[PDB]
């Protein structure tokens, strides 16, 4: 069935808890597989030790730039970037997991978790999973953001991996 992955998150060195995510490999297999492999680190690089670098309250929490830590970097398991797989899943509400990008067909490793319904992103960002457990942790992360995206605390993915 669909993979379950986790992110364990710290804020200024203090554990916030675990976010568990279902990846919708049934609908977006290529996009799901990229995220899964980046969680396990099995290609020799991935999310462990990287940060949530842009967090905007009442909108989204963005992470996944493990090369430059500022929103300019990251890479996929396929190459630097890969195409938009499909736009079948929508940004239906809080807990949706979606690919960040720099325009059409520029997926890498950066992703975001929505904290509201972001319907204006439908057809522009590939949705590929959802939070199963840990929305409370996501809400804590959201509370440390600001309108500019700057975080008031350093938010680090201290561990991550695959549960099933």
């Amino acid at each position: 069935g669909n993979p379950l992955v986790y992110l364990d998150v710290d804020a200024n060195g203090k554990p916030l808890g675990r976010v568990v995510l279902e990846l919708k490999a049934d609908v977006v297999p290529k996009t799901a597989e990229n995220f899964r492999a980046l969680c396990t680190g099995e290609k020799g690089f991935g999310y462990k030790g990287s940060t949530f670098h842009r967090v905007i309250p009442s909108f989204m929490c963005q992470a996944g730039d493990f090369t430059n830590h500022n929103g300019t970097g990251g890479k996929s398991i396929y190459g630097s970037r890969f195409p938009d797989e499909n736009f079948t899943l929508k940004h239906v509400g809080p807990g949706v997991l979606s690919m960040a990008n720099a325009g059409p067909n520029t997926n890498g490793s950066q992703f975001f978790i929505c904290t509201i319904k972001t319907d204006w992103l439908d057809g522009k960002h590939v949705v590929f999973g959802h939070v199963i457990e840990g929305m409370d942790v996501v809400k804590k992360i959201e509370s440390f953001g600001s309108k500019s995206g700057r975080t008031s605390k350093k938010i680090v993915i201290t561990d991550c991996g695959q549960l099933s």
